[PDB]
């Protein structure tokens, strides 16, 4: 199924050679923290440009559930991250490397994945008063040609219009390779 998305990523995720796909990345990460804040539980997405070709998406909201299935042995944020809006899912496939933090019910849980393949099972590691849900992905450099690299403005253009689409959340675009920051939200 990875295997599949791997296979033909410009059909899951859009153009793989002119940077649509690899900014759809970015959108499909954040579509999933706009549901959290369209189920009224999600005040403020932060989403930040990091310097080593990574993006983080942070929202604060109640966090992916942490469960386990006790005979699969298979956390639900294992089960959301790897199986097939197109989802993040796809996102998992085409990165070179993915993780997971959720904060939920006094807990800091984390998984790593690499090209969707979870390194190790979901664990706690620590503890926290709040609550939410942090992707960080790197893109697949077997997978995107000409830009790999994310490009502010298109970021900027995208979150500001969801800004103003789902009135009254809080969004947030963080560049640390220039200290840009931007602070989308519409009342
Ligand atoms: C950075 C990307 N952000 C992000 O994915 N935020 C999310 C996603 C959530 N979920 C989406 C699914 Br499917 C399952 N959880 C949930 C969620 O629905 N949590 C939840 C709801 C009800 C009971 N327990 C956990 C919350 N935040």
């Amino acid at each position: 199924g990875l295997d599949a998305v791997r296979k033909r990523p410009g059909m899951y995720i859009g153009d793989t050679d002119d940077g649509t796909g690899l900014h759809h990345m970015v959108f499909e990460v954040v579509d999933n923290a706009i549901d959290e804040a369209l189920a009224g539980h999600c005040k403020e997405i932060i989403v930040t440009i990091h310097a080593d070709n990574s993006v983080s998406v942070q929202d604060d909201g109640r966090g992916i559930p942490t469960g386990i299935h006790p005979e699969e042995g298979v956390s639900a944020a294992e089960v959301i991250m790897t199986v097939l809006g197109v989802g993040v899912s796809v996102v998992n496939a085409l990165s070179q490397k993915l993780e997971l933090v959720i904060q939920r019910e006094g807990k800091i849980h984390r998984q790593i994945y690499e090209h969707g393949v979870p390194q190790a099972p979901l664990a706690v590691t620590g503890e926290t008063e709040k609550t939410g849900t942090m992707v960080r992905f790197w893109p697949s450099l077997e997978t995107f040609t000409n830009v790999t690299e994310f490009e502010y403005e298109i970021l900027a253009k995208r979150l500001r219009e969801l800004s103003f689409l789902n009135s009254g959340v809080s969004i947030r675009l963080r560049d640390k390779r220039d200290g840009k920051e931007d602070h989308f939200h519409y009342e």
